[PDB]
C-alpha cells in the first residue's frame, strides 16, 4: 500500500516549484539516481514559485536570425544551425540562456534542476497511469508518504528513497526517450505526496507529463483541480494514513 495523508491545513491549489543550481554541460550528474532522489538539495537553491498547476516543461532554446530572436522547437532545429522557417541561426547551442519559461521564474533554463511538491488528490478508487511522453535531460516521479515526502511536511527537506514510481534519462547525444509509465494504486479523498524532479543539463528542456484515471480519462500538463500544497504542520497528529484501505475513518 501506498502511504496517503490527510492534512488538516488550509489547502492552496497547485504545486511548490524549487530551483537549485546544475552546471551548463554536466553530463553526469544528471543521471545519478541519489542526485535526483534528494542530492539536488545540496546545490544552491535560486528561488521558489507557488501555485503551479500547468507542469509540464518545454523549454525551446532561441533561434537568433536575421528577422529576430524566436524560440526555435528542437525538431524544427538542422544543420549547424538553423531552424526551419527561420535560416541560420547565428547564437550557439552550448551557451547558458536566461528566461521566464519555466513557470515565470527567471532562470537558466537550459541548465537547472527543478523540484516539484505536491499532493495529489483522486477523485477515484483505483490504478492511475502516470507518464512521461519523453524526457530531456532527467526526470523522475515519486507518489506516497514513503517514498515523494512524509505527509505534512512538504516543504522539509528530501528525504532519502531512490524507490521511484517513474525515472527517466535522455541518454548524452541521444535521440529522446520514448514514453514512460508507472502505475499506483490510490483511494479517493486521500492525499498523496507527490515529487517530481527534473533536470536540464544544456539546451533543449522538455518534459510533457500526464495521467490516467481509473475510468480512462487522460489529464495532460495542467493538474488544476488535483494536485495541492499544504504548509507543513509537524504537530498534527493524525496527518498520516500508512493504508488507506484499512483505514480507521472517524467522522
Ligand atoms: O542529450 C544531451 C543533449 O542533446 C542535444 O544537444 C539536445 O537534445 C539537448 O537538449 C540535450 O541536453
Ligand atoms: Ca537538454
Amino acid at each position: 500500500a501506498t502511504e496517503a495523508c490527510l492534512p488538516a491545513g488550509q489547502r492552496k491549489s497547485g504545486m511548490n516549484i524549487n530551483f537549485y543550481q546544475y552546471s551548463l554541460k554536466d553530463s553526469s550528474t544528471y543521471s545519478n539516481a541519489a542526485y535526483m532522489a534528494y542530492g539536488y538539495a545540496s546545490k544552491t537553491k535560486l528561488g521558489s514559485v507557488g501555485g503551479q498547476t500547468d507542469i509540464s516543461i518545454d523549454y525551446n532554446i532561441p533561434c537568433v536570425s536575421s528577422s529576430g530572436t524566436f524560440p526555435c522547437p528542437q525538431e524544427d532545429s538542422y544543420g549547424n544551425w538553423g531552424c526551419k522557417g527561420m535560416g541560420a541561426c547565428s547564437n550557439s547551442q552550448g551557451i547558458a540562456y536566461w528566461s521566464t519559461d519555466l513557470f515565470g521564474f527567471y532562470t537558466t533554463p537550459t541548465n537547472v534542476t527543478l523540484e516539484m511538491t505536491g499532493y495529489f488528490l483522486p477523485p477515484q478508487t483505483g490504478s492511475y497511469t502516470f507518464k512521461f511522453a519523453t524526457v530531456d535531460d532527467s526526470a523522475i516521479l515519486s507518489v506516497g508518504g514513503a517514498t515523494a515526502f512524509n505527509c505534512c511536511a512538504q516543504q522539509q527537506p528530501p528525504i532519502t528513497s531512490t524507490n521511484f514510481t517513474i525515472d527517466g534519462i535522455k541518454p548524452w547525444g541521444g535521440s529522446l526517450p520514448p514514453n514512460i509509465e508507472g502505475t499506483v494504486y490510490m483511494y479517493a479523498g486521500y492525499y498523496y505526496p507527490m515529487k517530481v524532479v527534473y533536470s536540464n543539463a544544456v539546451s533543449w528542456g522538455t518534459l510533457p507529463i500526464s495521467v490516467t484515471l481509473p475510468d480512462g480519462t487522460t489529464v495532460s500538463d495542467d493538474f488544476e483541480g488535483y494536485v495541492y500544497s499544504f504548509d507543513d504542520d509537524l504537530s498534527q497528529s493524525n496527518c498520516t494514513v500508512p493504508d488507506p484501505s484499512n483505514y480507521l475513518e472517524v467522522l
